[PDB]
């Protein structure tokens, strides 16, 4: 079973990860068959190497993210508020979105969505 | 057309109604075979009467209602954090949930996923 512990872990480790650009840290806590949908609307992309492929594509720019409230976790799902920030374009850029992630049986997550839209991408030029 | 300034209105209006204990108000934003989980992982009510009867319950004792951060709105769906804050019998509690609206291209809520587990519920003051 999915311990609000383990996904509250899950998603910290996530964050860590991608604070500190660790890729393999990253995909290790996908399943293998996983989706990703980054920004929500968008393109589905699963498996392994899709999976990679957008996080090392993200990972291009230091990240700095940090996790802005408590984790909310129940049955097994958790959902998350941060902020990414990044300069892009010569511009300071903090966007911040609302995570989704579902867990299977063996602890890993399955499915993640990205909720951000463009009120939620703030560029201070 | 569904827009995300429509959604982020209608977040707003939501939250609103829930301070007002606006029964009809909360129901109005939703479609008529619209879904509330709550919290997820629960069986789901389904259809206005089921709706109806779950905020009437949920707000036989009056709630402070207050987003905590920026609405993230896009395609169709968005997602706010918030919290809800009551008082029985001397004990006062703070839930802070994730809720999660899925609107149809009519700009009416079809689901509501209200994600909050235990540790999401705070006791003490
Ligand atoms: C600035 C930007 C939107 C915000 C996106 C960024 C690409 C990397 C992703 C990485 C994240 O984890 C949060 C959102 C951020 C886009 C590049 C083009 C654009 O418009
Ligand atoms: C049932 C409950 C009040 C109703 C709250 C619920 C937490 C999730 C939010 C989600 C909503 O969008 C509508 C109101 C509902 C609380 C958990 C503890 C409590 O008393």
């Amino acid at each position: 079973m999915n311990t609000p512990e383990h996904m509250t872990a899950v998603v910290q480790r996530y964050v860590a990860a991608l604070n500190a650009g660790d890729l393999d840290g990253i995909v290790a806590l996908f399943a293998d068959d996983a989706t990703v949908e980054n920004p929500v609307g968008s393109e589905p992309r699963s498996g392994t190497a899709a999976i990679r492929e957008f996080y090392a594509n993200s990972l291009k720019l230091p990240l700095a993210v940090e996790l802005t409230q408590e984790v909310r976790a129940v049955a097994n799902e958790a959902a998350f508020a941060f902020i990414v920030s990044f300069e892009y374009q010569g511009r300071k850029t903090v966007v911040a979105p609302i995570d989704h992630f579902r867990f299977n049986g063996a602890g890993k997550v399955v499915s993640m969505r990205a909720l951000f839209g463009e009120k939620n991408i703030h560029a201070g030029a």
